[PDB]
């Protein structure tokens, strides 16, 4: 098989979610965070010709950066991966399934209890003052007729009652009220515009943030208040 | 109120002197370190509409570099600080005067000693070697005619006689003989074109700073000597 | 003196492997490892006039860069160094001899007894995947017609036996067998194209790689056997 600088980016993001990952054959990548609370998964142009658990997937994605673009990816007659290049050849291990967390099956978002979107440049800015104001936790909820998210410090507002960021939305003319709320060390989202899809039924709730290139579910925080 | 990249870069080197500063209506804009060692002020092209402490000025500016040029500054209805746009906002805080150290009134430099200058890529040849040889104290002396300044490190050479760097700048047409000693943690002055004015009456000895953007008046140490 | 960006760009080279190095007058010059691991020679442009010995070679070239690339380089009349700029100096101490190592003589490198070469593109995959897989010995031998390299991490793989890397140099058709190792930690080689002379006698073996601008001598370990 072969990995193009697309999907190489892709891969990219989903190590910062997983540091390991279980590539199936197919032209789908997903993977999911061990502590469960972030989940990945985009359609890729190129085809995965054989199944490999990688235990470091972005140190395995930095030494394809060291290759042809073009370099021929395998498994090895020893059960490792085996790569090559025009005069040379690199051998990664292959990881046993037991020591890396994977999701057995893609995840089948429900349908969405409210739909809303986020611009790139919006999503850029929420990402870049958070770091810049200890903003640890966001809460997406309905305000003056439209959908916003504010930003907290959980570890000095318990409540979440201080918002040190505001970001708004799009409008919303809905009839229920809601304040989901998310863990910003689970918006490993890369650079994008997305269509962002909230679901809540009881005690559950999630997100899912949809972009032409990835999807992603994170699960809400137990402080998390909905009416539908 | 909007503050321009040059107005910014300058508070930037203002909050290297201080940590806080205390801003006036006007477009004007001056600091001071703590210990009183370095004063620094300037005039701007921005107005500032209203009075404001700032504890964190160099975090707060920070902050500013991830907003939109359509972001504007203002007074929030809880006394703190906004910065919003069309689309989002950003709170920050407004600190009580009494937190932070601030010069209740501008420095003049009513007379000076001896006058001389430093072009800009001079000065920043002297930024940069004193970091590489360990040069924690400067002096300017004159010397054959003309006005020099040596740099040395105090720390391994107490009566500041072995020189690791000197630097030419102008021909002295004087009968005055002195050796200004500037403390290099004290030369906390941004890139420029600097007129510079020495100044030493007695125990007293100062020095200015002059630039068309900013201008410094800087405590000169003990150890200083002149016959003026 | 005067030290042009190239002569200046292979002594930095030289300081990754002694951080000290002796100036000879002259044309040449020459640093062998503490640990008598590596050694590296080069015939420069620029004349050295004034023999000195420097402590620390890195700091001493990084304080060039702040100078004008035709700053006179010499003995000041105190025993240390002067770099005489355009405006100003800076002084620099000349070390004692006995506080820095150095090669009394340069290397006489014994006739080869297996000749091969390196493209400066191959190397430098070679030294960039080394770091990406943990490779930090390799073997030069001889196999299927050919000479090539495999990569090792020696500590879990202590008989050499589970190549991570493979990097074919160039045909081979001779009767001896050889597997020449080298500590990847030696190999501190700047890039360029080499001619590369491996020689062995009993016990007794090393390696030589040769370009128009630098020369190393590399020893070999132990575990190296070969039927010369």
């Amino acid at each position: 098989m072969k990995l193009s600088k697309d999907t190489i980016a892709i891969l990219k993001n989903f190590a910062s979610i997983n540091s390991g990952i279980l590539l199936s054959q197919g032209k789908f990548i997903m993977t999911r965070a061990v502590n469960g609370t972030t989940y990945a998964e985009a359609n890729i142009s190129d085809e995965i010709d054989f199944d490999v658990a990688l235990y470091d997937l972005n140190s395995f994605l930095s030494i394809l950066s060291l290759v042809s673009d073009d370099a021929e990816i395998s498994m090895h007659t020893d059960g490792n991966i085996k790569i090559a290049d025009t005069r040379s050849t690199v051998y990664w291990p292959a990881a046993d399934k037991s020591t890396i967390v994977f999701p057995n099956k893609p995840i089948q978002f429900p349908v969405a209890s409210v739909i809303t979107e986020i611009k790139a440049e919006d999503l850029q800015q929420l990402l870049r003052v958070s770091r810049g104001l200890q903003i640890d936790t966001i809460a997406i909820t309905n305000k003056d007729g439209k959908i916003v998210i504010n930003g907290y410090n959980k570890v000095e507002d318990s409540g979440l009652t201080r918002p040190k960021y505001s970001l708004t939305l799009t409008d919303y003319d809905g009839s229920n009220n809601f304040n989901f709320v998310i863990n910003m060390a689970n918006m490993k989202i890369q650079p994008g515009n997305y269509k962002v899809m909230l679901w809540g039924a009881g005690d559950k709730v999630a997100a899912k943030f949809e972009s032409s290139q990835v999807s992603y579910v994170i699960a809400m925080e137990a402080d998390s208040t909905h009416d539908f």
